[PDB]
């Protein structure tokens, strides 16, 4: 019987179907089907709610493992019994670089919130800093941002000159410049852009929107995650990433409960073998995504040029590149997990609040 993965499509889905997807439905005699979705846990809920569940396993956001665990939709794993060791022997849990955020997660790649600018359409002038993707005096024209609170209010608050520390034991210190106060500030921030007759904004939500938007010319400037920039670089569209203040963030599985090959074992036998050493290694031929393992990691590394044509090294293109953590922000999935639901009330009423005041 098939398995039903759900990720995010475009080059992602691709990096997983060519790199573990496709290998692991040959090599186990189960075939591996992909849907496409743009995130969060609504559809799963939906499902789950009618009696209806048609998906497997879900490529989630980090803070959608906690919510998908603390809510009972997800499998609570036996990290090191239920995941491959790596060649070498060493356990799951101490191959994957660092603690799992809930019992429901097991990583895959670990990717950035970044932004870009089309170099053939910017003009002479050219981006370098997140503070310039908020000036609408040295860089005018409308901006594509993603269309929830996460991610934003972090670029905000560190385009306002809040400090971000990057990695560190608990987490971002930026996090903790995030309550009430430094919500409204970061909102106030995105308003700011967003009303600007010389800013204005296009709210993203699938991942291959930032880089085509970029590609017609219909922003000077969009936020995305750098895989998807990297893809329609390597296409040949004249795409440059700008990593200040990126935001590096860390990519889940989670096992649906009550899905169709959940019973019989044939899911939890997929999961598994699409996050061996070897396939998350794989995922890394086609997107400049890194692995969560460090068995893989090495592998690529001793690889390269990994990228799939053999002439293009990966290890510059990764977000776990040093070059291009040197001003990074380290995603909180407990953060987000915790407050979304506070945070996208206020976030939603500015986002009415902009067209309310628009005049057409
Ligand atoms: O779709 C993408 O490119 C990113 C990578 C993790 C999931 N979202």
């Amino acid at each position: 019987g098939a398995v039903t993965v759900v990720s995010w499509g475009g080059a992602y889905t691709e990096s997983q179907k060519l790199g573990y997807g496709d290998p692991t439905a040959a090599k186990l005699g189960i075939p591996v089907n992909w849907v496409d979705y743009t995130g969060g846990l609504s559809e799963i809920k939906a499902q789950k709610e009618a009696g209806a569940i048609t998906w497997d396993i879900m490529d989630v956001y980090a803070k959608d493992t906690i919510i998908g665990c603390d809510e009972g939709i997800f499998h609570e794993f036996d990290f090191d019994k239920d995941f491959l060791p790596a060649p070498d022997g060493t356990p799951a849990s101490q191959d994957f670089f660092t603690s799992m955020p809930s019992k429901c997660a097991v990583g895959n790649i670990l990717y950035s919130w970044n932004f870009a600018y089309n170099d053939a359409k910017i003009g002479d002038k050219k981006p370098k800093s997140i503070k310039d993707f908020f000036n609408t005096k040295k860089f005018p024209g409308k901006r594509a941002i993603y269309k929830g609170a996460m991610s934003n209010l972090e670029i905000a608050l560190v385009a306002d000159g809040v400090k971000a520390s990057g990695a560190q034991a608990g987490g971002d210190l930026l996090y903790r410049k995030m309550e009430g106060a430094g919500i409204d500030r970061a909102l106030a921030k995105i308003k700011k852009l967003c009303t600007d007759p010389n800013g204005g904004c296009v709210f993203w939500n699938a991942g291959a929107q930032p880089p085509e938007l970029l590609a017609n010319g219909e922003v000077v400037m969009a936020t995305g995650w750098n895989g998807r920039f990297f893809n329609a670089q390597m296409e040949g569209t004249p795409l440059v990433q700008v990593w200040d203040a990126q935001i590096l963030d860390y990519e889940y599985f989670a096992l649906v409960k009550d899905g169709p090959g959940y019973a019989d074992g044939s899911a939890m036998k997929v999961l598994a073998e699409m996050t061996s050493t070897e396939g998350l290694a794989g995922s890394a031929k086609y997107i400049a995504y890194a692995p969560w393992r460090k068995s893989s990691i090495a592998i690529m590394e001793a690889g390269e040029p990994w990228f799939k044509d053999g002439k293009t090294n990966m290890v510059p293109h990764m977000p776990t590149a040093p070059s291009n953590l040197k001003s990074h922000i380290l995603m909180n999935p407990d953060y987000w997990a915790d407050n979304q639901d506070e945070i996208n009330e206020k976030w939603e009423a500015m986002k009415a609040g902009l067209h309310h005041h628009h005049h057409h």
